């Protein structure tokens, strides 16, 4: 159900998160992979490290209105550094370096996908 509570990686903090920021920039959506994430839970629970790279986040700011969105593998999600912020990870994909802080906890999964 929930096996990352002592594992805190992007992973464990997207789940409760409300608001998401990319370097700076504030997000006022973003949807989840929660078909993955029964099977990356499933996996821990096993204690066995899940690691796929297929996505997990898509981030959506709108900047005047325009739809901006990034895409995030599970694998660089695993990959993301826990910053000095303790909300911030650096997520350094092929491309570019992202800095993703999860705000808030209202827990934004339990949509449908």
């Amino acid at each position: 159900g929930s096996h990352m509570t002592t594992q805190r990686y992007l992973l464990d903090e997207l789940e409760t998160a409300d608001m998401l920021e990319i370097d700076g920039l504030h997000a006022w959506r973003f949807e989840l992979n929660e078909n993955l994430l029964d099977q990356a839970d499933l996996a821990a629970e096993a204690d066995q490290p899940f690691a796929s790279e297929d996505w997990v986040l898509a981030v959506e700011s709108l900047d005047g209105r325009t739809r901006r969105e990034w895409r995030f593998s599970y694998n660089a999600v695993m990959e993301a550094e826990p910053q000095a912020d303790g909300e911030s990870w650096r997520l350094t994909t092929g491309e570019g370096a992202y800095q993703l802080r999860c705000l808030g906890a209202v827990s934004a999964s339990g949509e449908d996908e």
